[PDB]
């Protein structure tokens, strides 16, 4: 690998949290996810796995081998006519794989456009926008299994989907996914539904509305809202969306007639996360050197120079004074190390 010892990580997480790893390698192919892992265990320490960096929270310094995913790799696998079955590997930039996808005349992925992180990476969280998720165009992958080493194919029912959820977010630190293979489309009817998107599409002229073109709008919507961690330090969104049961959200629903809720179909409401934590006065939060957004609520930011603990702590503060206020518990999205 290139190997390096007790060297930051600040220009490997979208926060900007300056703490020390024991080792810090990086992965070009599965040759070296292979020797890197015979390290970690050759010396007694335990591996993290990281991509981007853009799900991740720091707290500590890292006494592990932390192995960046940077290997690279973007294949049409299959053409059959009206769907496209397409590989990438594990280190590969997950918004250029999106505009190679778009180049090749392939649409699916372009409501995900501009994500941050890898393509090893989005199956770990099921990554999702603008009412799309990997796993609707998620056809397989392959991952190292670290019980014993033996590669496998996950199929989609195999990989348990969920909201911001996988078996390799229950079942954390067992696999680690060197590739991805993901269906495409070619002139499927838009998948769009009354939203900014939208409204802001048909604005163009809308003479045909390709991927290509909800791709360009979508960029320059996330461009507006979402704040770059080039500048302040986030993991985009912090929190997930809570689901109540119909009699949580029932009680909730006539003590605050605002309550911006979405109703799923098996019968439950998933609140808006935004809400909850700007109903709770949060917006705007600012102690120290971390905060959360002055628009965007879910959004908790590293003004300059923060830790990760603190960032840590301004979480559960929200948490706590959530749950002390509505009775529902936020969960986070980013994975804390
Ligand atoms: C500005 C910003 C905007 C964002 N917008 C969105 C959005 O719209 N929608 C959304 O869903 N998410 C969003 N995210 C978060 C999203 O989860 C990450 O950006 C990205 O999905 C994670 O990819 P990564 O390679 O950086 O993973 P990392 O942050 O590097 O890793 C996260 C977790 O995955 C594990 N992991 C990484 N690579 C592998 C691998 N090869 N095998 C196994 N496990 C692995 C790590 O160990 C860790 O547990 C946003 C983040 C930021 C900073
Ligand atoms: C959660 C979310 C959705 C969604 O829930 O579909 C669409 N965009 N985002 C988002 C919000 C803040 C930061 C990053 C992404």
């Amino acid at each position: 690998l290139e190997l390096q010892e007790h060297c930051s990580l600040k220009p490997y997480n979208t926060f900007g949290i300056d703490v020390r790893a024991r080792l810090l390698a990086h992965a070009r192919d599965e040759a070296d996810v292979r020797e890197a892992l015979a390290l970690a265990r050759e010396r007694g320490l335990p591996l993290l796995v990281i991509g981007g960096g853009s799900n991740l929270l720091l707290t500590r310094d890292v006494e592990a081998l932390v192995l960046r995913m940077a290997s690279q790799g973007r294949r049409i696998v299959s053409d059959a006519a009206d769907s496209v079955l397409v590989e990438a590997e594990a280190g590969e930039a997950w918004d250029p794989f999106v505009q190679w996808s778009l180049e090749r005349g392939l649409a699916g992925l372009e409501n995900l456009s501009l994500i941050p992180g890898t393509v090893g990476a989005a199956p770990m969280q099921n990554i999702g926008a603008y009412g799309v998720e990997l796993k609707d165009v998620f056809d397989s992958l392959t991952a190292l299994d670290r019980q014993d080493g033996t590669l496998r194919e996950f199929d989609r029912q195999a990989c348990r989907f969920g909201y911001r959820d996988s078996l390799f977010k229950q079942e954390p630190d067992r696999w680690l996914i060197l590739r991805v293979r993901l269906r495409l489309t070619r002139r499927e009817r838009l998948h769009l539904d009354y939203g900014p998107v939208r409204q802001r599409l048909e604005e163009e002229g809308i003479a045909s509305p390709t991927a290509r073109d909800v791709s360009r709008v979508i960029c320059a919507i996330r461009r507006e809202k979402l704040p770059d961690p080039a500048v302040l330090g986030n993991a985009g969104s912090f929190f997930k969306n809570p689901l109540v049961d119909a009699t949580q959200a029932e009680r909730l629903r006539q003590a605050f007639p605002d309550l911006v809720g979405y109703p799923q179909a098996d019968g439950r409401l998933k609140l808006a996360a935004g809400w909850l934590i700007d109903k709770g006065g949060w917006k705007g939060f600012r102690d120290g050197p971390v905060g959360v957004h002055a628009q965007q609520a879910l959004v908790l930011v590293n003004h300059g120079g923060a830790t990760g603990a603190q960032v840590r702590a301004l979480a559960e503060r929200i948490q706590e004074d959530v749950r002390r206020r509505f009775g529902v518990e936020l969960e986070p999205e980013p994975n804390l190390y």
